[PDB]
């Protein structure tokens, strides 16, 4: 019947691997599969998954084309991208995403223990290295808030100096699982999705980091869809609908445990 | 092009502003400002108008702000309608221009600092307006059993009492005067009690909020209407570039105004 084309880039715990038997596809897990699914049943479709061949988000290269998911989109070559994907302004004027189902925000991963309470305090650090995927949507967010001298306060500035340093060669990382790798072996704070870095603390065996938040969300986490797809809209009303019956405060308890697992108190 | 806006006044997103006698009435505040830069950025004019209810709209079909609407005498609408399913299918809203939540007003000076520590209250009196949105939230809250901490179901309890009639009101004007009055905690939008808050005559309250949103703050266009995606997109633009959050600045001013936190 009507099977969907998605494609997908791996973010704990919003979309891992499941299993992959010899023969069979890949198959897919996580808090984004599980809301995927819900609009399949509820909408009566089918999907297959792939991953972005360049496991990218995707942003906007010199000549106005998109790599990654978003241009998987653009191409046609997939009907929807769904793993973490911040609903920005600039990949909507070129995709057409979902109200969202969950809310964005950036915060600090770092090993327990340490005198860094506050975004502030990670500002004021002179010889520590912090930072984050180079290349990405949170290294613009930095670029965006560090050189705007409008800011009320220098923390974000001071942040920037530090994070873009070398042009992010020196205390950036290639990836998630690197910046959550080098956290935990200490003198690295790693600034990202705090909803991954939380599943990361959550998920540590031993419980030896946490998680800084305290940044206000102004964005969200959507499911994107091709220009003018005429299934964005049957998307946003369902997830509205998942919202107001609690069924996505399920889901998120499902793979953000509140408890259970570590105590996330330094 | 000229659109025509519904309203509703609910301070500081709409408020009435002064007019010369004869003069049509004008209108301020968060939201008009956001429906400005619209305007500006995408090139329209536009004429508003209040809801004939002053209400946001139910349905049992639609009343208030969507039901102009529906009955196509308003492009769209605006002031503080939160973005629901049951709004939603019947028309169509912008993605969010702020966030929603609900928060406590409450004198300054208790030891109640957080949605736990009031759920932990005996015998002091918190509520809501009753069969409001909020009531309904803190009922399929309090009643679910997969509920991790026993705070909603501690609130619900008092919320309530008697079926709703101890510890609720009839109207958040009344909940917000019985928490500047004392013995009495209200549960509402936190961007209306924060203001409320911000322009109390003895600066005597204050806001608990702590909460992640709910919901969002939108724009609402007729069913089908072929504004809404524009809308959405120049929303996005103007949350990005930092001017939202300098209009919410704006509009809950917190110097030369009460200080929500000396205590
Ligand atoms: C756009 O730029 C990318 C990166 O250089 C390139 O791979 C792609 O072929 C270009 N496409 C054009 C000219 O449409
Ligand atoms: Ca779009
Ligand atoms: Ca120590
Ligand atoms: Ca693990
Ligand atoms: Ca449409
Ligand atoms: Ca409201
Ligand atoms: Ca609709
Ligand atoms: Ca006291
Ligand atoms: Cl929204
Ligand atoms: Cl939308």
């Amino acid at each position: 019947g009507l099977t969907l084309k998605v494609v997908t880039v791996l973010e704990e715990p919003f979309v891992m691997v499941a299993e992959n038997i010899l023969g069979q596809p890949k198959r897919y897990k996580g808090f984004s599969i599980d809301v995927l699914d819900a609009l399949a049943k509820a909408l009566g479709f089918k999907y297959e998954i792939y991953q972005a061949p360049d496991g990218r988000y995707g942003h906007q290269l010199h000549n106005t084309s998109w790599n990654g998911m978003i241009g998987e989109l653009i191409s046609k070559r997939a009907d929807l991208a769904i793993s973490a994907i911040t609903i920005t302004p600039e990949r909507e004027s070129v995709v057409d995403f979902s109200k969202r189902y969950m809310d964005y925000s950036v915060g600090i991963l770092i090993k327990k223990g340490t005198p860094i309470r506050t975004f502030q305090d990670l500002s004021k650090q002179v010889e520590m290295s912090y930072g984050t995927v180079r290349d990405s949507a949170v290294y613009e967010y930095f670029r965006a808030k560090g050189t705007n001298p409008l800011e009320q306060d220098s923390t974000f500035a001071e942040l920037w100096r530090t994070i873009s340093k070398n042009g992010g060669a020196d205390n950036c990382v290639s990836s998630p699982s690197e910046g959550i790798r080098k956290a935990k072996k200490g003198n690295y704070a790693f600034l990202w999705d705090v909803a991954v870095v939380e599943y990361a603390a959550l998920t540590d065996d031993d419980c030896s980091v946490t998680v800084i938040g305290n940044s206000i969300s102004s964005k969200g986490y959507g499911i994107a869809l091709q220009h003018g797809s005429p299934y964005r809209d049957l998307f946003s009303q369902r997830i509205l609908e998942l919202q107001d019956t609690g069924d996505l405060d399920v889901l998120k308890q499902k793979w953000w445990p509140h408890m259970g697992r570590c105590d996330l108190t330094s």
